[PDB]
């Protein structure tokens, strides 16, 4: 009767409460896909419990093992019953799991340390002196590595191959590697977390150019499961009443620090 | 085995070619949703023919009469197999077609003739001096009808009691009226059109401000249709290559004429 809710520890989606260590349950954590995940579970009527997914992983499969990993793989095993978390749509996901409509729409971006002379991937592809990655195990990377244009081709060129790696577990490693490194790394990740990041102290990241592409997280449900259309219902109707706008707001905007 | 694609006269998305009245099938037209049909088609692998919609409309039930008209009412009742069209995803019609993930994303806007003094549609709100409306029987028209935000009510207030009628029967009517009002009417209509009409001489309008929501086109499939899943992936296929901006590009920006 409780379902099985996975999701991500990824700031402002799903973070802890100040004083989490004294709390239980749903109650350790606020963001975005907190809210998100109470909204749904009103509209489909569900009971539900959050669980931070044990290897923090957003979910790719090994090309030698078979098996996914991280939210994907928590769903493809039937460990949980949905996703609500930043989770973007692929190809390769949406054959082994189903997918709500957009929740939100991004793209992947450039985040650099303010007075980085980066202005788009084109800049950092042709120069050496500034560093730049990605997160491991997401679709930042696959984007990189599955890419037939010639510039990202030579971003994952590099990337690939650059030492030490470039590569981080987290976005919030990535970010504190931009800021610690006085402008010799960038960091591609997507939009929303840019933007985020963008608008907290100490204020010294930007994103810079336009996004390198254009899509959408969704919420996910094992391949077939009998939540997905009250789900996706759900999903549309939250975006139409203008609560998934007003929450993108509430957890980004209205408490912007910069 | 041939399938019937429905879809609307609307540019840039399907266009009559120059030569038209020369021409037959699916020659006689062209534009950004001919090329996606024809890139889809090629993936699913089916042949198809490209049918405009009788009536000319998006989609909507009558709420007495119960019954569906344009693009959606082809799908509902067995006449088409598919819609490849700026069609965009809404709750009422996912309860009666199904979509694929979004193949382009966009928001209503503010189209204005240049020089209009209005900059959101907090601006068009607060005046009756320069009129405004949108389409007749689709989705942005359904917006401003269901909202409970107090400008779009305002604004909705308005437009359902304004004389005559603001709300006209195509895009291009809007443009028009637009174009020929000396800056006293303002049209509401999605982002895309709205940044195509920009481009096209003779340069006069613009699109002002943010837009008011944040949505998507999918293509469209008869509920539990078995062509709907290869049509998603096929969506998405398209879009992680590259080609879907590749034709974004084509068709609003590389001949763009301001
Ligand atoms: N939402 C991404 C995870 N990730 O977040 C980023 O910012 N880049 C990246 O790969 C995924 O679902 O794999
Ligand atoms: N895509 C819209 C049709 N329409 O185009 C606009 O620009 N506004 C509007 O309502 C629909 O599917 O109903
Ligand atoms: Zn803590
Ligand atoms: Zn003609």
């Amino acid at each position: 009767r409780t379902i099985v809710v996975t999701t991500i520890l990824e700031s402002p989606y799903v973070m802890y409460k100040k004083n989490h260590e004294q709390l239980e349950g749903n109650e350790r954590y606020e963001g975005y896909c907190v809210d998100l995940a109470y909204e749904i579970a009103k509209h489909v009527r569900i009971k539900y419990k959050l669980s931070i997914v044990g290897d923090g992983k957003y979910g790719a499969r090994d090309p030698e093992t078979k098996i996914w990993n991280g939210m994907v793989g928590e769903l493809v095993y039937g460990r949980a019953d949905i996703a609500v978390a930043p989770l973007t749509i692929t190809l390769v996901r949406e054959e082994v799991i189903d997918f709500s409509k957009p929740f939100m729409s991004l793209g992947i971006s450039i985040m650099i340390k303010k007075g980085t002379p980066i202005e788009s991937a084109e800049d950092l592809a042709k120069q050496t002196e500034i560093a730049y990655g990605t997160l491991a195990s997401g679709s930042t990377k696959e984007f990189f590595r599955r890419s037939k244009i010639a510039v990202y081709e030579k971003m994952w060129s590099y990337m690939k191959s650059a030492e030490p790696s470039v590569f981080t577990k987290t976005t919030a490693d990535g970010v504190a590697r931009v800021r610690k490194s006085k402008g010799k790394f960038a960091f591609l990740l997507e939009s929303t977390m840019n933007e985020y990041i963008e608008q907290r102290k100490p204020c010294d990241t930007m994103k810079v150019g336009g996004n390198l592409d254009s899509k959408g997280y969704g919420v996910a449900t094992p391949k077939g499961s009998a939540l997905g259309n009250a789900v996706n219902l759900a999903v549309l109707k939250l975006n139409e009443q203008g609560l998934l706008d007003k929450l993108k707001n509430k957890w980004w905007y209205d408490k912007g620090e910069c």
